């Protein structure tokens, strides 16, 4: 009832599911399955053809991803209502909110939950990293890790959005990223900051008053003050391994998965 795939696969409805960054999520339907989906539009966007092709190629690889800890990506394309331009992404419908919304709601997390969810995130990342070629997310944060609800597992999401960003408050990022340098280890750094935020229910570097201060500290290897508040020894140890200044000296994902913390539960 308003939009439809060029084939006829997915339909769009007028129900809003919420907002991200002027990116509005409509409710949708996959007729081929009778499964409800997320119908995503980025309100007003466009760019160049090499960049366009780059998105198109990478996007096509997303459609072939199937993993329990990754949000399923269905399809994408550009459109112009009147009027307004946008990119449309169709993804698995996640209704049960994010880590970010969870933390904002409760402001505390049990250790058993943190262990299980952090393992799931690592398994997601390792799946992406060991595609051919590797997929680096490069924009991991609490507000694009989604909770399922059935089984209350987590999935990494906004793969389409991340691809767009890669094709070309915003934030702190690993030190190398300030020099637009990255490999797999940028996702490890982001993991570490996600785990810190889960363990403390604080946004890292909240003591800093401007980006510049954060830049200075991050590139210096000066840790956020919230690091000092972590109460669980093994969690603190894991976070420290992940947010080391030199990307080459950080824990690998294999290192992390093999940590005793995750052998506990």
């Amino acid at each position: 009832a308003v939009g439809m795939s060029n084939d006829g696969r997915f339909l769009k409805f007028d129900i809003e599911i919420g907002r991200g960054s002027f990116k509005t999520v409509y409710k949708g339907l996959d007729t081929e399955t009778t499964v409800e989906v997320a119908w995503c539009e980025l309100q007003e966007r466009k760019l160049t053809k090499s960049e366009r092709q780059r998105f198109k190629e990478e996007a096509e690889m997303l459609k072939g991803l199937q993993h329990p800890n990754i949000v399923r990506f269905y399809d994408s394309w550009e459109s112009t209502v009147k009027g307004k331009k946008c990119i449309v992404l169709v993804t698995e419908l996640m209704t049960s909110g994010t880590l970010k919304t969870y933390l904002k709601r409760f402001k505390v997390m049990k250790i058993k939950v943190l262990r299980s969810w952090c393992r799931q995130i690592l398994k997601g990342l390792q799946f992406l990293h060991t595609r051919t070629p590797p997929i680096i997310h490069r924009d991991l944060k609490c507000d694009n890790i989604f909770i399922t609800g059935p089984t209350g597992s987590v999935k990494i999401g906004d793969l389409g959005l991340a691809t767009l960003k890669r094709a070309s408050t915003p934030e702190f990022m690993a030190p190398e990223m300030y020099e637009e340098k990255y490999d797999e280890s940028v996702d490890v750094y982001a993991f570490g900051m996600c785990m810190l935020e889960m363990a403390t229910s604080e946004y890292p570097y909240s003591e800093c008053q401007n980006a510049a201060q954060i830049y200075r500290r991050v590139t210096s290897g000066v840790k956020p003050a919230s690091f000092d508040k972590v109460a669980i020894p093994e969690v603190k140890e894991i976070i420290e391994g992940c947010i080391r200044q030199n990307k080459d000296e950080r824990y690998s994902i294999k290192d992390l998965l093999n940590h005793a913390f995750f052998q506990e539960e």
